[PDB]
């Protein structure tokens, strides 16, 4: 039983560049085969699907998201994002604000977006956290956990990485500890139902 | 060096596969096990690799009586990680001995895990963070410094992890660490991983 999966959605500009396409072509077939991956696992009965952006550019990928969040919802998708928010416009955060809650008692699929989303982060995070507090020595793996993204949900059972490198990238370090790792040459535009299935029967397979 | 490679990890997988597919009791495995070792320290300390961290795993340090004198002849920098506090005194002497004899070396940093766990190397380099807050800032911990904090903190980062045995995960094995690593998984068994595989893994991360 494969719960959550996590994607590295690269390749991207490498797709716009082999097409003979400007970059913001492949942001728009990339944006395309993020509706067709959300779509496949709300419908395959995956409980959470986290993707990461990757190839500034950060809040525009956050404001094509904002104008999908109806349909999300329509879906029975609760929309999380994680990453370092802080920064960010205030109108773009009161929006993130307003979708998460919208959307936030919603039991179909839990969509994470990591939007300025660091690994190291996300513990350094949990990390200042325990820290602007108990004693040294009652702090172990169990409680470090309670801090680090998403730990509410079922652990990550499978990592896709698309575009044919093969990094984690800084993307989630904690959580993937005993995740499968699955790498494709295939470029993000081009990533499909069928692609994403033979990603979960590797996992299947184990 | 070509491959242009200063840290290599290896998740040391497929002894006990290797053994039933010869018929033969896990232990026949461990065996040709330390075989591999030996030929992939040697194989690293010969190319110009500065770090490389062994992970025992199946999908022991005793003897370590036997093979550290080789170590430090070479010139080879002994350094165990993971949580050894844990072990009985003798052991951890023998450890603190080994460790304490080679501290000096100049060549390879070989590192061994033992009761090892990635999230674990990441709880405790917080407790030395946390200790250092007691003793009187939350607000200054950067990356840059639990990073500062975590094992192997004053060897090169990780550049490349390799997984022999056929699995795909990094099973608790480097987390913190592996951020930017370059990771190679071979069907390729522990035992007869070789140098020629060796070759092949440190070629794909040059030729990546
Ligand atoms: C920068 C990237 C832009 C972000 C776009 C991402 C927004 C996600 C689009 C939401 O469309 C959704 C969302 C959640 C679920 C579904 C969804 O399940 N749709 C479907 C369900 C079933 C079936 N079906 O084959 O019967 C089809 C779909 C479908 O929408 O294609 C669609
Ligand atoms: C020719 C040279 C031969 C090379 C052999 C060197 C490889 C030996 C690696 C030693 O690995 C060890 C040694 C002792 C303990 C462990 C170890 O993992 N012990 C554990 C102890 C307690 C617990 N626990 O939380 O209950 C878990 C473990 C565990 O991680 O499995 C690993
Ligand atoms: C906690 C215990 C640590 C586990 C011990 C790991 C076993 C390490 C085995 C040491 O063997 C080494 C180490 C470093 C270098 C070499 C090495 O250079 N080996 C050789 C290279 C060439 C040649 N040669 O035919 O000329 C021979 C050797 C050789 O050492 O046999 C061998």
């Amino acid at each position: 039983g494969c719960r959550h999966v996590a994607i590295i959605m690269d390749g991207n500009g490498r797709w716009a560049k082999k097409q003979g396409k400007i970059r913001a072509f492949g942001h728009k077939a990339g944006a395309k085969s993020v509706r067709r991956a959300v779509s496949f696992a709300a419908n395959n009965g995956i409980e959470a699907l986290t993707l990461y952006a990757f190839s500034a550019l950060m809040e525009l990928f956050v404001w094509a998201l904002d104008s999908e969040v109806k349909s999300l919802h329509r879906h029975n998708v609760r929309l999380r994002i994680i990453g370092d928010t802080s920064r960010f416009n205030s109108r773009l955060q009161e929006r993130i604000r307003k979708s998460e809650a919208l959307t936030a008692g919603n039991t179909g699929l839990t969509l994470n977006i990591a939007a300025n989303y660091g690994g190291r982060w996300d513990i350094v995070q949990g990390v200042r956290q325990l820290a602007e507090k108990l004693q040294p020595d009652q702090i172990d793996e169990e409680m470090l956990n309670q801090h680090v993204c998403m730990h509410e949900l079922a652990p990550v059972d499978l990592v896709i990485r698309t575009g044919g490198e093969h990094r984690i990238s800084n993307f989630l370090l904690w959580q993937i500890a005993y995740a499968e790792l699955y790498f494709t040459d295939v470029l993000w535009p081009d990533f499909d139902e069928q692609d994403f299935e033979g990603a979960l029967n590797a996992f299947a397979n184990r």
